[PDB]
């Protein structure tokens, strides 16, 4: 009944028209889970690697037939007859089967697919909500969403260096209202851009990449969008940024080259820069403010800004517990971006989140550029009472599907639902 | 056990960040269906009316709280105890409850949500695939995808008059390859646009709206994109257009005013235009080539081109059987765009498709601008062996969720799955 | 089936021959949970109040007939029909029914009994282990046991001021060996005491209260016992103390009066004392080292020792989140003793543990003086991966019933079971 | 469904911090029984022997790994597929498997573990109370408890020769009230001892071992405790003693050396002594009043005291039917102490009890020094309508767990429950 009778993969498509892995797990009694894997990286020295076929004459090298094959022909035979609820034991088996640090034999994408599909089949088998299967009875807290809204750096063709600007509706009483606020501000910003005669088409995360003149103009416009939606910047809505500073960091001279602003800064000057930005604009969180190897720099930024501003490691930590414990230990950051497919199992994902919490770090549950109709991360956010989530603009179903799943979960929790707004930032 | 114990609506969000209706249905035994409604029009003198709240201070007047209440407080009580497999009866009861021609009392969004939730719950109760529940044992033919790739007219800010340009992979052996072909052509097109220094952010349907100089610069660029993707334009890939000619049609003088083409043409000239467009480019299909009321021109259009070119009525028929029949009787068009939420029930949807078939017309199952993670239309297309579907670029999950469902359907069908390619056009 | 058909209380007896509450819960389908409540305090201005009958002629005023009636005649009728897996909702309903801050109307004993019986019935309904029902899939870490071994202060009639001395087997590879180490050290200690011609009858918690001459004669004797048991003091076994310093704290003069030590010290000197005690003996943890209101001294204590020594608040926080948070904000302590019956519901218990974790504080799951055959706290400790537990000497089934449950839990966990030893102290 | 699919043992801990056997039995349909074995003897010429590992470097030689191994690797394979309800057939198989008189190959502790776990699984499988599975429909009589209260001889360090003094609340209307009486007298005695400045810590059975001056002082103090609890010595509460006279018997000179009283007595003088004690104090029962081999002596004691006082053989009979039939036949004693683990199967235990009854002897169901959270003996007492039970002071859960189980059983029997007080002594 809980025993697995079938594990099955197929190739499907992600939100950007690229192949990805989908996995189905069935028990003897017909309990069913289906999971789809978001896009990752096939290389990267500290993260689980996704396996791609590399056949240039098929999906531009991005096929995942090998990965699908791995699930059907290597992983499946080992799982037949396993108790679908032994999540930890399943994850250890997957890790062992592969036998490498970065899951590069079977593929991070094969492994996560199975890891998630079993969890979903288990929750279906026990007939309980996924967030509750994952988290136990006390999973009840809806996250504050970091909603992508304006794009820069490598994600645009404009004069903005910051890669992303986001809004966080911290002043909402519940998640349902949080979402309406995000959505209204999004439609407000669209009208503001359209008035300036700027492009309002969208990128991967459902946000805009208009041709703004500078970082601060981007910030000013967003604040304007908020006011015109009828909300208060600061009190009701904070900003969040992903600087992706590795992208303008020069490894050669150890400095930051802001083409947008037309200046070159040291790590120390970057910290002065952020401090100024934060005093002018209601920014509550800054992601990858300094290069991924600028350990000395991150230490200074955290010392300077760590108690009034969330400091999120993305490329810094790469969802890697060795990196995380190094930051914790060296007073680096106070928050980690959690990408399930960058670590490769639900078990390892939950251990990572636990380590973050215990150090007083927030764990922000994250989308990837290539997403799918899967909403598992919404359930993960609630299972761990994480408090924050980053899954994009309130546009494109690859993003909005998560938001919808959070509405479902909040509705289902009814009067037990919580939403902590500004107080979700326990790191502050 | 097949009897309905609960019908439940909630407000969720579509792929454009606008609210829409989600409906859930349960039987006594726990059979379950969930449906989401795509974005229809609140007016339009001939199409079923979507009910919007119109509250200026909530979602910019686009809330669906009234429709959601209608489901929960009016429809639900009338459905408890109903055998969930009585789709026809259920649809009749919904229509009768509303009491109006255009479904404006309860809302077409409320009604369709219930109509689809019931069918999805029924397939679940019987434990058969939805396409099979909908169409019986012989549901087996995958649709040729009409994939949006470039936008103009009201859908863009360029010098292009045609509203949308689509590719149709008529030369693929199965849907899976059809889909790969579309994806590879889409990435090729993007590479090309990027080369010309044009914008590659996407619109509502997942396609590009670059600043192209002309209707034919658009067509030429798509041909080039196809060619560079490694496929034969004409033989393996055809083009389809949605002229949306209503937009540039001048009421006062009954002539057509193309800002982009920089001329003005009579109806007879439009046909001359299409004719020449068809002679220069591998265009297999044209949608709304003339005004949604210029019936006489449509009749000339069909006379001139109906034998070798598919002529689709979207705004012309409005998924309305009474309008379709007048089309059929007057020799107008050879194809109809089928929008479930434009009519309001699965029953009426299926009756329009049947009508179309008996007249030698193709029925193209269509998305809306605002979509969801819902993938019912993919099942509807296979259920009816329609042979064609229009659900977007292969980018954005609101579109790709439908393609993925078709992959699952094809995969389940196995050796019995069909794909007719160019032979899908039995109207030609 | 998950719906509750019966909630039933009876009066039973605790390990000290005092009445307490037993609650049973059944679902329609026969899912069953039974819980027994440990001994709390009838007053205490900040802790949930246990309801005692106070009848002079029945059990010396310690009957719980009123609480039992409250369960059977007030709570039960409100719970029939409730989905037994709605722990949060159930806990909320209990709290609301009582209507008071300190649970003094229905009784914390009545409320907790129902709260735990429901969770135990729920795990039974779903047929999953209780720790898993409580904590979700990732519940897997066995606690390092803090085992009572020698008593003083109000808990003895000797010249010892410290209320209790405990051993912690930090050097064991798993819980089973941890437990063996504690047992062997306990028999060794007994052999030693017996050699000195001292008494070896046990107290409420299963430990010895021999007539020792001094705080340090106690510590030295434990070290000797460890040494003679074949283990390394410091490396493999640490010591923990419950100072219960409130007891010898002189209100009138705000100084501390140690009858046994034969001196009187200021707060600054207490810290000096602990500091020196820590320098001479392998003490890893101190509980209630200063008065339950001498917040300022606690703050000095934490300043002086918090970095390398665990500082537990028992009477200081009273398992009260509002008190814990003031501790956290004021840099007071790095650990909290968690007593389920001091707060009154599993929901509130779990929220206090979560709060503690996010601040880098350890949460020690604790017994009461009066225990039962009930072993829920062992499941709670694993459910939360707390890393530590305080449930007594390895003698007396009221204590050993919890150790045995941990052995069963470890055994069930198999290869996925963890034990972190000295690394359990993430607060250090 | 009733067939055994799994028999499983593990090492757990008893109430004194010593290893013991725990056994779990599962049927094909999930019926479940868990039994824990109380401490026994690994040697003794007429009793089943418990198997201990004797590894001096592990639990001081008291491990039971061999015994656990015997269950898992030798006993389990033979029981798979057995009808769990064939108690007699299971017990015969266990006895045969071992093949020795005293169960010393497999261990008395392995065998009893299985024997009891099957019975519990069988009662669970049939969904009936254990006492009812064991005893049939007419099991309804709650026993009078012999509650340990004051300790002497080898169980103390005082001037008392008698090993134990107990109270029996014969005047209570039911068991629930019996227990409250015991408990109040226990708390009363504690205050009395505390007033004399005597130690009130507890030993193995939960009773006190204060430094009293003589046997008769012990008796006088207990009578005082009773009066001060507000009950009548004699009418409402009788005393019971376990002399354990083998402990002061000198095999060499055939006499009894009462160091406490500072006198030496012949068997005949011991009988005069008891007679005097009984005429001064409301003693109703005397256990092992003479040495285990003093057959001639026991005959005289029984002749003298057998019709007004219960005379219990413990070491005399050692739960051995050959010893019992020898006593019955030679007019020795009128009562036998029944220890399940000293005989080794439920079948043999019930046959022993039957033989006692048929001879007009009472069978007193007994605890051991090392106990556990197991309460099977409470159910045995009720299954056989034994009328008396000896499981310790109303303190320590190792004892109180039995008392609690008796409350549960009495509550469940409701109006069919009986309690015979003084009339339980059918031997008198």
């Amino acid at each position: 009944m809980p025993y697995i009778v079938d594990v099955y993969a197929r190739e499907v498509l992600d939100s950007r028209g690229n192949p990805t892995v989908e996995v189905e797990v069935y028990t003897e009694t017909g309990a069913f889970g289906r999971a789809l894997v978001p896009s990752g990286a096939s290389t990267g020295e500290y993260e689980a690697v996704e396996l791609r076929d590399g056949d240039k004459d098929r999906y531009l090298g991005k096929g995942v037939l090998t990965a699908v094959n791995n699930v059907n022909e290597i992983i499946a035979p080992e799982l037949l007859g396993f108790d679908v609820t032994e999540q930890n034991a399943i994850d250890q088996l997957l890790i062992e089967l592969d036998g490498t640090e970065n899951k590069g034999k079977l593929g991070a994408n094969a492994i996560l697919g199975v890891s998630m599909a079993c969890a979903r089949a288990a929750a279906d088998f026990l007939q309980i909500p996924l967030y509750q299967y994952l988290g136990g009875f006390n999973s009840k807290t809806l996250p504050v969403p970091m909603m992508n809204i304006v794009n820069g750096g490598e994600h645009a063709d404009n004069n903005v260096d910051i890669q992303e600007f986001m809004i966080m509706p911290v002043g909402a009483p519940n998640f349902r209202e949080a979402l309406r606020m995000g959505a209204q501000i999004f439609h407000s910003l669209k009208s503001v851009l359209s008035a300036k005669g700027l492009n309002t088409a969208v990128g991967d995360e459902g946000g805009f990449a208009p041709n703004l003149g500078s970082n601060e103009e981007a910030l000013q416009t967003i604040v304007e969008a908020i006011e015109k939606a009828g909300f208060k910047p600061g009190e009701e809505v904070k900003l969040a940024m992903d600087a992706a500073s590795s992208e303008f960091y020069n490894k050669e001279d150890g400095k930051y080259h802001l083409s947008g602003e037309g200046v070159v800064k040291t790590s120390a000057e970057m910290v002065d820069w952020y401090e100024e930005l934060v005093s002018k604009y209601p920014i509550i969180s800054i992601e990858d403010g300094l290069d991924e190897n600028d350990w000395e720099g991150h230490k200074l930024l955290t010392e300077r800004l760590g108690k009034k501003v969330q400091l999120v490691g993305d490329d810094l930590f790469v969802t890697n517990t060795k990196k995380l414990s190094e930051g914790i230990k060296n007073g680096v950051g106070n928050s980690i971006l959690i990408k399930v497919n960058q670590i490769g199992t639900l078990t390892e994902t939950f251990d990572a989140i636990e380590m973050a919490k215990r150090a007083g770090y927030t764990a922000v549950i994250s989308h990837r550029s290539g997403e799918t109709e899967d909403s598992t991360i919404a359930d993960i956010a609630v299972a761990t009472n994480a408090g924050q989530i980053k899954t994009g603009a309130p546009s494109r179903t690859d993003r909005v599907a998560k938001y919808n799943q959070l509405l479902r979960i909040e509705d289902q929790l009814a009067e037990t639902a919580q939403y902590h707004g500004i107080n979700s930032f326990y790191n502050l």
